[PDB]
């Protein structure tokens, strides 16, 4: 069973300061894209909404030849969880874990996210972000039930320069990725993020394509 | 108030498994000592319990001329949070958050812990563990109210070579930090551990001394 | 001219014992293809020859749309240096310098390569490497004579295990990089790499391929 | 024999500029202190002299209760190799190499620093920095005959901020070490830092203390 729809939920703090969001959306796990609106919870936010981008769902990312095994865990239910960290340049941290519950075609996800050590006066809380870069991910799977996943990624600035991080994360699956999935490594995938955002709510788009060659 | 005793919750999961722990303490926060007992709430651990050493208390830290940032954030309540990220040499991770209650002179610790990653051949997930090497803290303070703490952190392993580790984290507080802390930096921080544990308990003890300098 | 031919001078140190290494070749700077072959001055060396593999020309290298900075800057003569660190998981490390000179369509490398730190029963002093992964390299240009690069780097062992390096270099040029090739960020580049090795020497090849998207 | 004199060659290059030094100094190797006078090549620097401050001789440096391995190095002639890599926090890079002779008591240390990526209008280029922090580095010894050593570095600057980086290195010895030394890890090295410059010249003194302990 393939997705459709879904809604979010994150959950967590920045720089010590609780925050909470919630969104509904859909896409196509056919072609990798996915689209989600948000509506701020109560009045604006505090930081830079660009910031929530890789927080704002790889079920709907097919692979090549077939399913990717975040489609095939929730197609069998076993399921996975996602634990990334994100370094920022100047000293930033983001640790973030993914939980995910399906009925259907319908994800529902719960994401808790904790932000620390932004500069008062840097780009995240001065809202200085005005794009996320496209990006490629390379995926290794050190065993069955696990993958590494690593990406440098960057935003643009009003300033002109880029606001750069290391982002690394382990999906964990709870059953065995597939013989298939498992002989084709690395896997790499290629993500564009659009986020337009308002005082009071964002919308979102992501657009995933998984690849071993360009050639 | 000045601590003197303390409980600690462990929360969270490893590599995709719950697991939860509780223990109880003493500690002397002039001489920066602790002490800690735990009981596993299931059976043995299904990883060395060497892992947990960071997580197994810096309001027990003294600073040389007077109350720690920690010591002076317990005593009026304020506090702070710690969030904290290692990142280990064979691609396992682990994040941490802290939280804390005060009652007087006792101490409420709240830690999720979340580590993915572990080889399961490894020396985490095979006990090969044998102790923590002494380690010394960097801090910093990039503004008024965050600490940021760096450490290379090594453990002994039976097989001789040693098992290594990058700990980074902030410390957020709610208050800013006094003026004569925020005058001397970096301020170091020496740590000794010792780990005793058996099939069903462990006991924890940890020594920590501030410094400015050796000469 | 567009690059044809090219030679190599490698010279260095590995484990603090020095080596040297002279290789010739030719490329299509067309098509991103190059290769060389070099004979063992002293018989076979004294550690896994899959290890040269990054220090065995981007002038080979077009853009989608024209030529490369790199091309570019050999056709006018101004040139371009790489500084180049690769940092392996097992806490070796190799830093590079790459200088060029050219002859017409020729060009002749003169690098300089020093590793340290390589365990001796590794996987490169015990030749257990295998083959390099397919890579897939960012590039960005903080400002209009550098280039920044990160990789992901990482070889097939015998042993099945994969042994991981990340790769981050600056690309300096004499004369600035042309406004058309700054405007299009992050450039990606595809590189394949081949390598079999005698007793007595080794042939190399390299495809790689620049893109900005890959949907 | 231990050192009382040296003479410094640094040569290579900062943003593909090359640059070279030479200087003469003194120090005392029961007591871990050097001072050293150098004189710029040609004109002033492009660049922050502080930049230069871990370029400006652990032959100095004594152990606690005996000769450290670099002096033990020295003593017999068999010598070490360092092989340093810094990575700044606006993406900047360094990578040295020193490699050194021995007439008696007289060190000559041959040094080639090249350093890529500093931003023209970042602290070093436009030269902000005031004074190095004092520093802890951490030793462990992998194998009998290398050192490596880690460290957080700090600047202060005229901007109210620190400019951080991180270092690195092997130390790579002809000659086994010694097994009173090989037997104490971690040792750490306190270190201090003090610079004058001119138009034309700088003044540099250092103050180095191992330890493996403080309490």
């Amino acid at each position: 069973p393939l997705p459709k729809t879904h809604e979010l939920h994150i959950f967590g703090s920045f720089n010590g300061v609780e925050f909470d969001m919630v969104g509904r959306g859909i896409g196509n796990p056919n072609e990798g894209s996915e689209e989600l609106n948000a509506k701020f919870t109560k009045g604006p936010l505090k930081f830079s909404p660009y910031i929530l981008v890789p927080h704002l769902y790889y079920q709907y990312l097919p692979f090549p030849d077939g399913m990717s095994p975040f489609q095939a865990a929730m197609h069998d239910g076993s399921g996975y969880q996602v634990h990334r960290t994100i370094q920022y340049e100047d000293g930033a941290s983001v640790t973030a874990h993914y939980r995910y519950t399906y009925e259907g075609s319908h994800i529902k996800g719960e994401f808790q996210v904790i932000g620390t050590g932004f500069p008062p006066d840097g780009p995240v809380m001065t809202n200085k972000l005005t794009a996320m870069d496209w990006s490629v991910t390379k995926m290794l799977y050190p065993n069955d039930k696990t993958i590494l996943s690593t990406a440098d990624c960057s935003y643009t600035t009003t300033a002109g320069k880029r606001y750069q991080s290391k982002m690394r994360e382990n999906n964990t699956f709870a059953k065995p990725m597939a013989a298939d999935i498992l002989q084709k490594q690395p896997m790499f995938v290629f993500r564009k993020s659009e986020l337009q955002h308002s005082k009071t709510e964002l919308t979102f788009k992501e657009w995933q394509k998984a690849f071993t060659d360009v050639m």
